[PDB]
DNA sequence: GGCGGCCGCTCTAGAACAGGATGTATATATCTGACACGTGCCTGGAGACTAGGGAGTAATCCCCTTGGCGGTTAAAACGCGGGGGACAG
């Protein structure tokens, strides 16, 4: 068990890549979900609640 | 001596302009009520491991879309007549 660090803060971002991969996992969306896909929703949602917080 | 033309005078009205009216834009005074910080957890993701399976890639194949023609008659396009309707009033 080596230092427990989150998958946001080695991408660089601020959403929670686990809780999106665990929302996509228990979604029934798909029998595998990949590693990236989680990282880019959450870069996705991350961009999009930056511009609408801003504007 | 009578009459058309010309210019001044007064009447009338469109419109720029200033003053009153009332519902909002602000300047504090103060309430206030959620906002975010702190604390205490504790419950879900991460390091690490086991195993395996579906795609990355290579090969084939056969298939099906693109280019590329004449032909020919359906039709786009130009134009004349005109006709009923969009819109100003």
């Amino acid at each position: 068990r080596a230092k427990a660090k989150t998958r946001s803060s080695r991408a660089g971002l601020q959403f929670p890549v686990g809780r999106v991969h665990r929302l996509l996992r228990k979604g029934n969306y798909a029998e595998r979900v990949g590693a990236g896909a989680p990282v880019y929703l959450a870069a996705v949602l991350e961009y999009l609640t930056a511009e609408i917080l801003e504007l």
